[PDB]
This record gives structure tokens, sequence and C-alpha cells, in this order.
């Protein structure tokens, strides 16, 4: 409260940190559904039943450009790419695999990274 102050981590590291990662998303060879927008003038249904679209290039413009405010802001748009893969792709198909692998293999890094 005020004037309590809450002991705090040590956050200086987190934009590099969170850049090491996306470059470990980015080059993962799942992630090719995931690079880019999806098209939404090429893919029925994408517009109207994904209410926020989300993909790595969109990331990493905005951890480029200081649009994420602290870290879990950027785990959440991580989220979001693999939230919206798996209301919109079943989970056997290429694409929904794709999303479920990529998942797992970020909470693994996130939590390797920042649970110290
Ligand atoms: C996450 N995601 C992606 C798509 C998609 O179209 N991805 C790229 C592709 N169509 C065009 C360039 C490489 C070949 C495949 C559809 C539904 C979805 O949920």
């Amino acid at each position: 409260s005020m004037s309590v102050k809450k002991p705090k981590r040590d956050d200086s590291k987190d934009l590099a940190l969170c850049s090491m990662i996306l470059t470990e998303m980015e080059t993962h060879e799942d992630a090719w559904p995931f690079l880019l927008p999806v098209n939404l003038k090429l893919v029925p249904g994408y517009k109207k039943v994904i209410k926020k679209p989300m993909d790595f290039s969109t990331i990493r413009e905005k951890l480029s450009s200081g649009q994420y405010p602290n870290l879990e802001t950027f785990a959440l748009d991580v989220r979001l790419v693999f939230d919206n893969c798996e209301t919109f792709n079943e989970d056997d198909s290429d694409i929904g695999r794709a999303g479920h692998n990529m998942r797992k293999y970020f909470e693994k890094k996130w939590t390797d990274t920042f649970k110290v």
C-alpha cells in the first residue's frame, strides 16, 4: 500500500529474455502456421470467429517498439496465438498439433527462464 513497498524482482533483463524466447519460437520447425498474420481475405471464418488475431511477427513488432509494458503482457500475446489456434483447428490437424507443440515449447522456456 501507500509507502509500503513490496520487494520486486529485477526486471531489467526482461526485454532481452523475451526476445530470445521469441527467437526460439520463430525458428522452431513447427512455427510456420504462426509466423505471419492469418490472411483474413483467404481463410474462411477466421475474421468473424477469431476476435483478437495474433502471430509471431506482430509480437516481434510490439516487442521491438515498446508496446509490452511488462513480461506478463508479452506472455498473454504468446498464449493468445495458441488459444486462437485451438479455437479454429482440430487437435490432430497439422496446424492444430503444431499449436499444441508450440504451447508446450513456450511454457517450458517461460518457467525455465523466469521461474528462477
Ligand atoms: C494459425 N492458423 C494459420 C492458417 C493458415 O492459413 N496458415 C498459413 C498458410 N495457409 C499460408 C502460408 C503457408 C501455408 C499455409 C489457418 C488457420 C489458423 O488457425
